[PDB]
């Protein structure tokens, strides 16, 4: 079996995996549509009673199934749990990361192509009305990814978009067919980098903005100031769990998978633990440094909360390059931007196709070669239906990256450290590791946060579930279809796991 070559490697490998559009998209509009500081606290908490515990249990039962030669959660589950029910919720590891990455994988072509017009110049150029700024690239996006005009909720992508989709789609391939050290990890190493370099410089540029409207600083003051009346609302508590969920890549199964390339003897504790810190470095500091300071300088705290209510692509598609077509060399400060959102997002996407390519190498005993390929193929199939039919990819984000995460979250951890047990949990998680996870996260793990975690997902299920048009139907049926073709699959694994033993 494959492994991360070196230490570094491994940590880039992993930072990389959990930082993506998650810390530049998702987070900004998640903290703004939430009231900034207000929505921050329960954030942190998240991250704490969540977030860390989560992600050193996923390392260790990646690491755990990776040593007998399973890096997915079918096969994980069922070791740590005897049963055909722990496959069939195992499934979920597979489901879950490929539902997310078809339409992630589409998105990132977006930063890819923006980043290569804003780099051709070729760019909306805006002629002192405020939305008269933004309509042009408004029209830019909607032209790019072809909005629905008509009463039928049918998109119509461009060329161009879509020509940018297959290259990306080639990229991604291109990484993953070189494998887990040669592949991810050397990219990681450099991806990482150029990515931090170009944040720490885009959030510098911004925190140079102002106009009459106010400064980035502004954007920083809303951002870090504490609202404590807001706690008291389960909605901000929701979105903070599911924002660390997807941030963390927790839920995915992603982080499971590379972790099961993780050496037997290996740290998982230290390890696992600086990824979350440089990702929640990259989400709080970075990511949350650029778009709300700038939109907030611009247009104001009222207005900038307004857009990100809006969507997050109104933030990141339109309201920021916007901004940017307002000062000297803002169509290379674009390209700046979307080429950071696009090294994220690469990274990211190498990292939720892994799930599957290990599935198919692990239990169907698939070259790697193919298994990359019929991944790609799943994934770049599916992505029609992101493509030509509206509200396919929220369908999509809301039921995989959102519910999805948590529930498998939970079902994960019940798995691990309740039915596989507590104390063997623990012994399996420390083993190893370079530091030991302080005493009071063995009772967070077996008590604190499975609760928390069961409340919220029955709120979410009463309140807000019930909070469509019939083609999300068209959506769903499709997913289910998916699960149904893994299970099948999961199935097939099982029975010549069987013949290979007679
Ligand atoms: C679903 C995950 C791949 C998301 C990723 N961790 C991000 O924040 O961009
Ligand atoms: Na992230
Ligand atoms: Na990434």
């Amino acid at each position: 079996r494959e492994h991360w070559a070196t230490r570094l490697g491994l940590i880039l490998a992993m930072a990389g995996n959990a930082v993506g559009l998650g810390n530049f998209l998702r987070f900004p509009v998640q903290a703004a549509e939430n009231g900034g500081g207000a929505f921050m606290i329960p954030y942190i908490i998240a991250f704490l009673l969540v977030g860390i515990p989560l992600m050193w249990i996923e390392w260790a039962m990646g690491r755990y199934g990776g040593a007998q030669g399973h890096g997915t959660t079918p096969a994980i589950f069922y070791l740590l749990w005897r049963n055909r029910f722990a496959k069939i919720l195992g499934v979920f590891g597979l489901w879950i990361p490929l539902v997310v990455a078809i339409y992630y994988v589409y998105i990132e072509s977006w930063t890819l192509g923006f980043a290569i017009k804003f780099l051709v110049g070729l760019v909306p150029e805006p002629p002192t009305d405020p939305d008269s700024i933004l309509r042009p690239f408004k029209e830019f996006l909607y032209s790019y990814i072809g909005v629905p005009k008509g009463d039928e909720p049918i998109l119509k992508p461009s060329l161009f978009a879509y020509i940018v989709f297959l290259i990306t789609m080639f990229i991604n391939v291109s990484i993953l067919i070189r494998g887990i050290s040669k592949g991810i990890e050397r990219f990681a190493k450099i991806a990482m980098p150029t990515l931090f370099i170009l944040a720490v410089f885009l959030v510098i540029r911004v925190f140079l903005l102002e106009t009459p409207n106010g400064t980035a600083a502004d954007g920083l003051n809303f951002l870090w100031t504490p609202d404590f009346e807001k706690l008291k609302d389960p909605g901000v508590w929701i979105a903070a769990v599911g924002q660390i969920f997807f941030t963390l890549s927790l839920g995915f199964g992603a982080i499971i998978t590379y972790a099961s390339y993780v050496r037997k003897d290996q740290d998982i504790v230290l390890s696992g633990l600086t990824a979350a810190t440089l990702n929640e470095k990259a989400e709080v500091i970075l990511g949350g440094s650029i778009s709300i300071p700038a939109a907030v300088a611009f247009f104001g705290v009222a207005n900038a909360v307004a857009i990100a209510k809006a969507g997050a692509f109104n933030l990141g598609f339109i309201t920021l390059p916007a901004i940017f077509s307002q000062t000297a060399g803002g169509t290379f400060l674009g390209f700046l931007w979307f080429f950071l959102l696009f090294f994220a997002g690469l990274t990211s996407s190498i990292a939720i196709m892994q799930p599957m390519i290990a599935f198919l190498e692990d239990e169907l005993k698939l070259s790697r070669k193919h298994a990359v390929l019929w991944t790609a193929a799943i994934v770049f199939f599916s992505a029609h239906l992101v493509m030509f039919l509206n509200k396919s990819l929220d369908e999509m984000d809301f039921w995989a990256g959102t519910i999805g995460v948590v529930f498998f979250g939970l079902t994960e951890l019940i798995i691990f450290f309740w039915i596989f047990g507590a104390d063997k949990a623990w012994e399996e998680i420390n083993r190893g590791g370079i530091i030991k996870v302080p005493r009071i996260y063995y009772y967070v793990m077996r008590y604190i946060t499975p609760a928390f975690l069961a409340v919220l997902l029955v709120v979410w299920a009463r309140e807000y579930i019930p909070k469509t048009h019939w083609t999300v139907w068209i959506t769903r049926f499709y997913i289910i279809g998916l699960f149904l073709f893994l299970t099948f699959l999961v199935f097939l694994a099982e029975r010549r796991r069987n013949h290979e033993s007679a």
